[PDB]
DNA sequence: AAATTGCCGAAGACGAA
DNA sequence: TTTCGTCTTCGGCAATT
């Protein structure tokens, strides 16, 4: 049954290459056009995200994420209150290509993603052998969308990041618990490497909103699905096949179809899920224990924890330990129990909505 | 020095044991 | 049933020109 699932969610050769080969045409020209002189994002460099790098993508390759990071040296970090994922940046530097988007020492995440979005409108306008067009900017995201008809919607997300390499915020020391998984020599590995800040863009009207960044760490998440295994083998050519990737797609198909047809269960997102997973494959360490053979049975202590979290409306952050995903501000209660009397009510009938 | 080069892992497609 | 093996393309990484 879930077997027959992943088959009709599994992406198509056809599908990859048509889809791939436009996207890397836009995004290489815009990436080169950033690169320019007189461009204030002249040193940025590019890194590929998101489910469809990290082969978790499903149904179609109709969504792509792409961070473009700039090098943000001398940097100083302050952290919005008590949340442990929202800071404010400050510098400590004469000529600075960013010196415009100061508000005196604080960077100002809405001017320079102002501008970052007014490069790429203007470069797109050039675009003429490809149909693609810039999305009005959404509240609460950190990204520049790009709609691409190839004639099939493509989803675009060009994401602006600053890169700090400095050791990561103090609210990250307990995070990525792999020690019993992965390892102390790939978490101290992972945390080397940089660290990385996106606008969060809010519109609320709240404080600092114009100059407010959140952590992102979808380039660690992205070497842990592709090196999720306890044994060094695990997926190889020479090792093992596991269930975990597949569990995850399963979660995210149950979640969107979920989304589609109820706008309570708005607010909700595939991080939720792929959080949950991480957590889960945290204490579920072994391989063995994601044996492709036991794939209904890993499918369903998935969601036995995830329907926990709701219950107890409690999701950390996999990298913040700080951070509730389901805490009582971001997700009413309403909400959570919704979804769980929708989750259950799947989980006992068979999961009629995956037809 | 911007971007081509060299390599092969991950996984989609097909197919015989 | 499948699935294992082989062939295939895409992507990631840095050495190179
Ligand atoms: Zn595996």
């Amino acid at each position: 049954k879930l077997k027959k699932v992943l088959d009709k969610l599994r992406l198509k050769r056809k599908d990859i290459s048509e889809a791939a080969e436009t996207v890397n045409k836009v995004v290489e020209r815009l990436l080169r056009r950033m690169q320019k002189r007189e461009s204030e994002f002249k040193g940025v460099e590019q890194l590929n995200t998101g489910s469809y790098y990290e082969h978790v993508k499903i149904s179609a390759p109709n969504e792509f994420d792409v961070m473009f990071k700039l090098e943000v040296p001398r940097i100083e970090l302050q952290e919005y209150y008590e949340t442990g994922a929202f800071y404010l940046v400050k510098f400590k530097p004469r000529g600075n290509p960013l010196s415009h988007f100061l508000e005196g020492e604080v960077l100002s995440a809405t001017k320079m993603l102002s501008k970052f979005r007014k490069i790429i409108k203007e470069e797109v306008k050039e675009i003429k052998d490809i149909d693609v067009s810039v999305e009005k900017e959404k509240p609460g995201s950190p990204a520049v969308t790009l709609l691409i008809r190839n004639p099939e919607e493509i989803s675009v997300d060009i994401i602006l990041a600053l890169e700090s390499k400095g050791s990561w915020p103090i609210s990250t020391k307990e995070g990525l618990p792999i020690q019993g998984w992965l390892g102390t020599k790939v978490r101290t590995n992972l945390r080397r490497e940089p660290f990385y800040l996106v606008p969060k863009n809010a519109k609320d009207g709240n404080s600092f909103q114009g100059e407010t960044w959140r952590l992102s760490f979808s380039h660690t998440e992205k070497y842990i699905l592709n090196n999720h295994g306890i044994e060094k083998t695990c997926c190889e050519s020479s090792g093992a096949k596991c269930c975990r990737k597949e569990c995850l797609k399963l979660m995210k198909y149950l979640l969107e179809q979920l989304k589609k047809e109820f706008q309570e269960l708005d607010a909700f997102c595939s991080y939720h899920v792929k959080t949950a997973i991480f957590h889960m494959w945290t204490q579920d360490p072994q391989d063995s224990q994601w044996d492709p053979r036991n794939l209904s049975s890993c499918f369903d202590k998935l969601l036995a924890f995830f329907l926990e979290c709701l219950r107890t409306e409690k999701l950390d952050h996999y990298f913040i330990p700080k951070f509730n995903l389901f805490s009582q501000e971001l997700i009413d209660r309403k909400s959570k129990e919704f979804l769980s009397k929708k989750i259950e009510y799947e989980r006992n009938n068979g999961f009629p909505i995956f037809d």
